[PDB]
C-alpha cells in the first residue's frame, strides 16, 4: 500500500490537455515541475512508476524517461521484456501490481491519457492529484482532463507563473478520508475576553472562509483580498458613516501581490479594467474635470460629483463635475492654489510626479521616492478627501519597481479592487518609463469595510475558488508616462467569474 | 503512563514565588489559569491529581479543590482515609503511584512548594512547565522557582496582561527530549529562482530566529519587532545610502502591537524611555529648535542639526540645531512659512493636531483622523524628511483609540524602538485628552533596514528571550495635550536587558 497521485496540466476552463496527439501549450517551467515531482523519493533503491496510455506513449517518442520506470497501459503493444525501464500491461486494475508486490517501486504516478486518466479516477485508484491549470481557453482540444470528483478536496494553490505571456498556477487535490499550545490559548481566550487581542482579530469561521480546505497552501495572492473580506466578516464591527449605509469594519490591515510573474486583477469577479485604467490616466494628466471620463462612458465618479452632492457638503457654487483639487491635482499641482476646473495650472504647485520619475531613476536607491495627495490646505475644497493617501516606490538590486500605498479608507466591494489594479498599472507605468521591471505591491489600509448592502454579493464572491491572475502587457513604449492610451494595453489570459453588481454609498 | 506537568507562578527576574507562606501578590486572573489548566481532561469519569507540599496545603487552608483529588507529601500528616479528595504520600516518588494505577486519574499536576518542584525536576518527574512570569521584583520573598533545566524548551509565550497594573504573561516549556505541499514548494522554488514571491521573503534560519523553539506560540508583540529583524538579515538586500554606511533592506513591511494590557517598550534591550518622551513632547509643542532637547540632555538630533551636516546639505545659512520646519512643524503649522526658529508661528500655518483633538471627540467614528508630516513644499527647508510620514487615528465602538503609522524609512538599529514608543504614548496622551483608552498600534513600513555597524548588537539582542511588557500610567488628567511633562509618567514593572549601544548614521 503506497501512494497513486495524477500529474496532469489542464486548461483553466475547460480542462483541455491535448490537441491532435500533442500538447495545445509548450510551459517548460511544467515539464520541469513534471520531472521534479515523478523523481521526488526518499529511498535511493527504489523507483518510481509512471503509468501512461499507449497514445501518451507515441508523444513523447517511445523513449525512457530517466531513473524511472514507464508503465504503458496498451492492448496491443509487445509485452517486452527486453528494456526493464519500459513494462506493458493490459488493463489499468492489472498494472497496479506495482502495489501487490515489487517492494522496488516506492511511489506510482498516473502521468497521462484522458482514457487512462478516466479509469483511474472512476476506479478509485487515486490519492492525490497534481493540476497545472493553463490560462489557455480560446483555442482547440480534442482530449479533456476529466471533473474531479467530489471525494477530492483541494489543499494547495501556488501563486501565478508566466511563460510567453501565458498564466499558470499548481494545485493539489487530495482524496478526504499540539493541543497543549490550542488548549492554553483557548483557556486564556475564557479568562480574558476581548482583553486579549486575539480575541479582536478572531480567525473567520469556515462559512465565510473562500475554499477553506486550503489551510496551508493559500500563496495564491487573490486570498490576500478573499481573506481580508473573511476577516471582516469575522470581526467587522457595525458602524454608522457619513452616508447613510452602515459597515462593519476592521482597522490595520495589509494585502500583498506579485507583479512580476503575473498582473493582480481579481478572477473571482469581473472587474471593469477599462474603467480602472481611465481613471488612472485621468490622474496622471492632472486632471480634476468629471466631464472628461462621463464622456469616456466611466462614471464612476458621478455620485460624489453631482450638483445635489455638491451642495449638500458645501460646495454649491461649484460646477455640475467639477470634483476639485483631487487625485491628480496633488500628484500636479501640490499646493496650488485651485480656482475651477477650466482654468490652465501650467506651473503653479510642487510637479510630484515628474519629481518621482527623475528620482527613480537619478537617485534609485534614494528612501524618499514618496507621492501624497493628503494636503491639510485644500481637504475642504474636495468633493472627497484622497483616500488612497500616500504611495511609496523602491527599486530593488535587480532594478525592479515595487510600490507601498497607505489607504485611509477602503471601501473592500467597489474601491478595493479598483486600488489593487490602478496602483499595479501606475507602478508598471513608472517602470517603463523609468526603464525598470514591475515588483511587489503592498497595500496598507486603515479603515477596511464592507457597506451592508454588499453582504450577499461579496458573500457569493467568496463561494467562488480563484483562478490564475492574467497578465497585462503594455504594446509600445512611450516618450512620456501621460501618452498612455487604452489601446496600448493587452490584457493576456483573463478568465473571471462573471459581473457582480454592487451600488456604491455616495 | 500519562502526563504530569508543573504550574507555577514566579517573578520575572529572580522567579520568587512566596513569602512568609504565602504569595506575594494577589493577581485574580492567574488563579482562573490555575483552575482552568487543572481541570482540564478528557474522560468526564477520571480526575486530575494535584501534588502539593505541605506547607502549600496549609497556604491554601486545608480545603479541597473542586472536581480535583489533591495529593499531599508530607512526612507527618495523617494518611486519613474519611476524605477521598485529599490523600497524604510520605514522599514524591511514592505519590507518582497514580502512575502506576488508579486509571480514575487522567492528569497529574506539580502544584506547588519550592521542595516539591525541586525534587519533581531533580528526579526528571516532569513533561511541561506551565509558568506565569510576575514583572514584581524590588520586594521580598523567601520561596523560589528552581531554574528551568535545559532539558527544557519553551513552545509558547502569550501577550502581556495587566492586573492592578502588574504585568505578566504565560509561557509553556517542554521536555524537548502534510509533506506533499512542503515538496511542492520546495520544488517550485527550485524551478523558479527569484520569479517566485516566496524565495523573496525567505522565512529566517535558526541562528537569527529569536528563541526558535517557539515556533506556533509566538504571541508575545515584541515578536513583531524582533522577528522584523529576522526577516532583514534572511533576505536584506547590501544597499548604499546617503551616509557612508551601508544598510542590508527590505520593502513593505508591518508590526502590531497591544496597548490595552502592555506598553510596548522593548524588554530584550533597555530603552531610553525618557528621551522618547521628551523628543514626543517636543513635537507636540512645535517644537523646531534642537538647543531645547540638548538642554534637557537629550542628544538624538545632534547629528543632524550640527554646522558640518547643515552645511553639507545646503543649509549653511542656518544656525546650529535650527532644524528647520520638520515634525511639529507641520503637526502645528502645516503650510506655514518657515524663517528661523526664533520667531513666532502663533496662528500660521494648519494646526493639524488641533483638529486631530476635536475630531476625535466631535466625529469618532470618521473615517479622517489623520496627521502628515510630508509636505512637498517643505522638504528642502527640512534637516531630514519626515521618516513617520502619516499617522491615522481610529475609534472603536467600546471608546478605545487605535493608531496606524506609515513610515517611510526605518532603522531598526535606533529608530525603530523609538517610533513604538513614541506613537504608543502619543495615542495613550490623545486617548486621556478625548476620553478614551488606548486601543492597538499598527506600523507599516517601507524601506526597514539594518546599518552595517549594528549587526552584531542586533544579534545580541536577538538572543536575549523577551520578557512582558512595562505598564504605563498618568499621574494626573492634563487639561491640554502640551501640558504633559516627565514627571506625569509612571513605568511599572520595566525589567529589560541590558543596554546596547550603536551608534548613529549621520
Ligand atoms: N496536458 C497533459 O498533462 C497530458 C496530455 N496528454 C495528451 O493527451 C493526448 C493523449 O491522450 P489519449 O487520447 O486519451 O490517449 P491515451 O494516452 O489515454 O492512450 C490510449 C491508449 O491506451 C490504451 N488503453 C487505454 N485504456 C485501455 C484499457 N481499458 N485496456 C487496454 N488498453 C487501454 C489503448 O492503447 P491500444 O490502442 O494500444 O490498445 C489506448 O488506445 C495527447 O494529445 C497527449 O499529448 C497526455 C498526457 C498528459
Ligand atoms: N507562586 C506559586 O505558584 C506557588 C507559591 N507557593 C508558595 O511557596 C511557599 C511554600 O513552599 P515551600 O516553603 O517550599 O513549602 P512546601 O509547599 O514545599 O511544603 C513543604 C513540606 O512538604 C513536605 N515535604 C517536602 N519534601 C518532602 C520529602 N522529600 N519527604 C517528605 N515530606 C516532604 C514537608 O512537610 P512535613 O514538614 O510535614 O514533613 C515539607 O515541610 C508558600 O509561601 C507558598 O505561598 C506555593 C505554591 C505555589
Ligand atoms: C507528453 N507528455 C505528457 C505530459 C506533458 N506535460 C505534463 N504536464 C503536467 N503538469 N503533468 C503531466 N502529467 C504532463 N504530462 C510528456 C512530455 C514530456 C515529458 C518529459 O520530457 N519529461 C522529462 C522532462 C524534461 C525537462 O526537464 O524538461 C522528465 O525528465 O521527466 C514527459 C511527458
Ligand atoms: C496558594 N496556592 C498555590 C498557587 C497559587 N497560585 C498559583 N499560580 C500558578 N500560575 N500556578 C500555581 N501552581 C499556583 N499555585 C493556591 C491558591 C488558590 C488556589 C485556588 O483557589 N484554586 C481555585 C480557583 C479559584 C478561582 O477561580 O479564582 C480552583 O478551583 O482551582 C489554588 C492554589
Ligand atoms: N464609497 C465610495 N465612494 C467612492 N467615491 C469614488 C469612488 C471610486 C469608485 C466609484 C465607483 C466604482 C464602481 O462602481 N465600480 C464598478 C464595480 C463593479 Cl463590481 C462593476 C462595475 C463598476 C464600474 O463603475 O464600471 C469604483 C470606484 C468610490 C468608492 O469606490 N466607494
Ligand atoms: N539614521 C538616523 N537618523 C536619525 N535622525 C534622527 C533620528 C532619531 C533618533 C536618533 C538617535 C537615537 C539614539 O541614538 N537613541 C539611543 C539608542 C540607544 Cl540603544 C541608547 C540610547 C539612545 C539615546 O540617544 O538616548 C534615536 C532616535 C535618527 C535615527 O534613528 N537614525
Ligand atoms: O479609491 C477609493 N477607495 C475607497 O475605498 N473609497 C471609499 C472608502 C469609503 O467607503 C468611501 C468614503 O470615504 P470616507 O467616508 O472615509 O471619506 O470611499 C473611495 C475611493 F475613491
Ligand atoms: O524617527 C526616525 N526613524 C528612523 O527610522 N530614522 C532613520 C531611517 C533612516 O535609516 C535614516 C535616514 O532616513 P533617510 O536617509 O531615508 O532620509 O533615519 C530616522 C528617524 F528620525
Amino acid at each position: 500500500e503506497k501512494n497513486v497521485s495524477i500529474v496532469v496540466a489542464a486548461s483553466v476552463l475547460s480542462s483541455g490537455i491535448g490537441i491532435n496527439g500533442q500538447l495545445p501549450w509548450s510551459i517548460s517551467e511544467d515539464l520541469k515541475f513534471f520531472s521534479k515531482i515523478t523523481n521526488n523519493k526518499c529511498d535511493s533503491n527504489k523507483k518510481n512508476a509512471l503509468i501512461m496510455g499507449r497514445k501518451t506513449w507515441d508523444s513523447i517518442g517511445r523513449r525512457p524517461l530517466k531513473n524511472r520506470i514507464i508503465v504503458v497501459i496498451s492492448s496491443s503493444l509487445p509485452q517486452d521484456e527486453a528494456d526493464p525501464n519500459v513494462v506493458v500491461f493490459r488493463n489499468l486494475e492489472d498494472s497496479i501490481e506495482n502495489l501487490m508486490n515489487d517492494d522496488s517501486i516506492e511511489n506510482i504516478f498516473v502521468c497521462g491519457g484522458e482514457s487512462i486518466y478516466r479509469d483511474a479516477l472512476k476506479d478509485n485508484f487515486v490519492d492525490r492529484i497534481y493540476l497545472t491549470r493553463v490560462a489557455l481557453e480560446d483555442i482547440e482540444f480534442d482530449t479533456y482532463f476529466p471533473e474531479i470528483p467530489e471525494t477530492f478536496l483541494p489543499v494547495y494553490m501556488s501563486q501565478t507563473f508566466c511563460t510567453k505571456n501565458i498564466s499558470y498556477d499548481f494545485m493539489i487535490f487530495e482524496k478526504q478520508e499540539l493541543k497543549s499550545i490550542d488548549d492554553t490559548v483557548d483557556l486564556l481566550g475564557e479568562i480574558f475576553g476581548i482583553r486579549k487581542m486575539g480575541n479582536r482579530h478572531k480567525f473567520p469561521k469556515e462559512e465565510i472562509y473562500n475554499t477553506p480546505s486550503i489551510r496551508f497552501g493559500r500563496e495564491h495572492y487573490e486570498f490576500q483580498y478573499l481573506d481580508l473580506l473573511s476577516r471582516v466578516l469575522e470581526n467587522g464591527a457595525y458602524r454608522e458613516n457619513r452616508t447613510g449605509i452602515s459597515t462593519y469594519s476592521i482597522f490595520g490591515q495589509m494585502m500583498r501581490f506579485d507583479m512580476r510573474e503575473s498582473f493582480p486583477l481579481l478572477t473571482t469577479k469581473k472587474v471593469a479594467i477599462r474603467s480602472i485604467f481611465e481613471e488612472l490616466i485621468w490622474f496622471i494628466k492632472g486632471d480634476t474635470n468629471g466631464n472628461h471620463l462621463i464622456e469616456k462612458k466611466v462614471y464612476i465618479w458621478s455620485g460624489n460629483g453631482s450638483k445635489e452632492y455638491l451642495e449638500r457638503i458645501g460646495l454649491g457654487h461649484r460646477e455640475e463635475n467639477d470634483l476639485g483639487p483631487i487625485y491628480g491635482f496633488q500628484w500636479r499641482h501640490y499646493n496650488g492654489e485651485y480656482k475651477t476646473m477650466h482654468d490652465d495650472y501650467t506651473g503653479v504647485g510642487v510637479d510630484q510626479l515628474a519629481k518621482l520619475i527623475e528620482t527613480l531613476k537619478n537617485n534609485p536607491k534614494d528612501r524618499r521616492h514618496i507621492l501624497t495627495a493628503w494636503n491639510p490646505s485644500a481637504l475642504s475644497q474636495m468633493a472627497l478627501p484622497p483616500c488612497h493617501v500616500l504611495s511609496q516606490y523602491y527599486v530593488t538590486n535587480d532594478n525592479c519597481l515595487s510600490c507601498n500605498l497607505y489607504q485611509r479608507s477602503c471601501d473592500l466591494g467597489l474601491g478595493s479592487p479598483f486600488n489593487i489594479a490602478s496602483y499595479a498599472i501606475l507602478t508598471m507605468m513608472l517602470a517603463q518609463v523609468c526603464g525598470y521591471e514591475p515588483g511587489e505591491l503592498a497595500i496598507f489600509i486603515g479603515d477596511a469595510h464592507i457597506y451592508e448592502n454588499h453582504l450577499t454579493q461579496l458573500k457569493e464572491q467568496l463561494s467562488r475558488t480563484p483562478r490564475p491572475f492574467p497578465q497585462l502587457k503594455f504594446k509600445r513604449k512611450v516618450e512620456n508616462i501621460e501618452d498612455f492610451k487604452w489601446e496600448d494595453i493587452e490584457l493576456i489570459g483573463y478568465y473571471p467569474y462573471p459581473t457582480i453588481k454592487m451600488d456604491m454609498a455616495v
